[PDB]
């Protein structure tokens, strides 16, 4: 007889809020995914998952805008079906991130099967050391593991690759990155979202340098998937007699070359 | 009489207020050096100094900060060695550096909206410049057609589209550089009743996610993302045309840079 609030307190004591939905209510399947779009939400009802775990808010902002959104249509007719569907709504976002090795990063790990190359987990980051790859070999096999349709490559595409740090999320940005490359001796990094004018500026005036580095962008969706994936798994063994699912949406973005 | 920095300091910010903290600063270089030539950028990067440099233009009018971040950071300044070889490059190059950015963005028309629109060729469709974007109503083309038009328009080597790529498109929104984000963006969806919107860097979990819902609840609209540097170049493009009209006796020249991004698909 598990509740939405027996599946929340066990994903609170494995290391962030109920969107919407009754903590009582009895868990009859749980989906998860990164993002509670629309058709994430009518997926879940199909499944007959009435309790959805997903990484990020309803509406468009890590921040609450219930009230600038009160007369936009989009909100409207999505608050419409979550009401309508009955399903439950949980935000399960720090805690993840928070724990020992981060749930996101473990996750991502091993959707390109890298576990044995971990030279450390970081609080921010986790640095691996693999065989010789170029930075763009690199970046076709996160690709083809990941299943993604494109990445994004700054820097050098020929850099000599061997010392590699990774950062999920929105995590790109300079002050966590940029120091990584020297203090861990890095030849390139792995990130899901970054402002342009940081990370990717330092690498193409090191590349100017003379550096061989290059930076890889996945997106941040593409970044964070594979924790959600693994977030289902961890999910359907802690509760066996629950049906639990990832949920994968579409790339955002289609690129137009 | 010749011209000094200064003096392009002023004529540049010159109808424009004052505004408080603004990071519009010489970077770098003595404000009474004559000018013998001036570059304009939208990223003072490495090679763009040397470019500089090179040309004899002794000032450069860039957009952004000097070391990766609106705020240059004097911690890890000291170490890291790139940091260092373009400190080293400034010191010795002997020219003046000034970041022109928010007075740039606050002159009357936007003048990176100004240079954006120029280089779609679009000011025939200018419908309203409201102060952080600017509508367009076009001549109706598919949202796929409005992006590989931006994209053959600007030069640039792809673009990303969020949406209904089959969505009819004549009233856009345009904001230029990180000014994608749901803030600006979401509002101006449903105030302006935009089929879509272009813009240069945003949130990949805000507006776009917005577009999403918005397309699978049957509403035929899309996003347009092209890039900062691609939303911003022709603004900086723009004000070197401009600033070669003010001091007709100094070389200018706009000084383009690579696409940050290659794309592996
Ligand atoms: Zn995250
Ligand atoms: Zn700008």
């Amino acid at each position: 007889a598990t509740t939405v609030q027996d599946v929340i307190e066990r994903l609170t004591a494995s290391v962030d809020t109920l969107q919407h939905g009754d903590p009582n209510m009895e868990v009859k399947g749980i989906a998860t995914s990164f993002m509670p779009t629309y058709r994430v939400i009518q997926q879940a009802v199909s499944m007959e998952a009435n309790l959805l775990i997903t990484h990020e808010g309803l509406f468009y902002s890590h921040t609450d805008n219930t009230e600038m959104m009160q007369k936009d249509s989009v909100y409207q007719e999505k608050i419409r079906l979550i009401r309508e569907s009955g399903i439950a709504i949980y935000r399960f976002h720090d805690y993840w991130h928070r724990h020992q090795p981060d749930g996101i990063m473990v996750g991502f790990i091993r959707a390109l099967e890298w576990e044995s190359y971990v030279s450390k987990y970081l609080p921010t980051a986790a640095i691996v050391a693999i065989p010789l790859m170029t930075a763009k070999e690199v970046a076709e096999y996160a690709k083809e593991m990941l299943s993604i349709p494109f990445v994004r490559i700054a820097g050098d595409l020929s850099a000599p690759c061997t010392r590699i740090g990774i950062l999920v999320g929105y995590r790109g940005g300079g002050a966590l990155s940029i120091p990584l490359f020297e203090q861990e001796h890095l030849d390139a990094i792995i990130y899901g979202e970054g402002p342009e004018w940081e990370t990717p500026e330092y690498i193409r005036d090191a590349v100017y340098q003379g550096r061989q580095k290059a930076l890889i962008v996945l997106g941040h969706a593409e970044s964070e998937e594979p924790g959600m994936k693994y977030l289902a798994e961890w999910l359907g063994e802690q509760f066996p007699d629950i049906p639990v699912h990832f949920l994968r949406e579409r790339p955002i973005f289609q690129v137009i070359h």
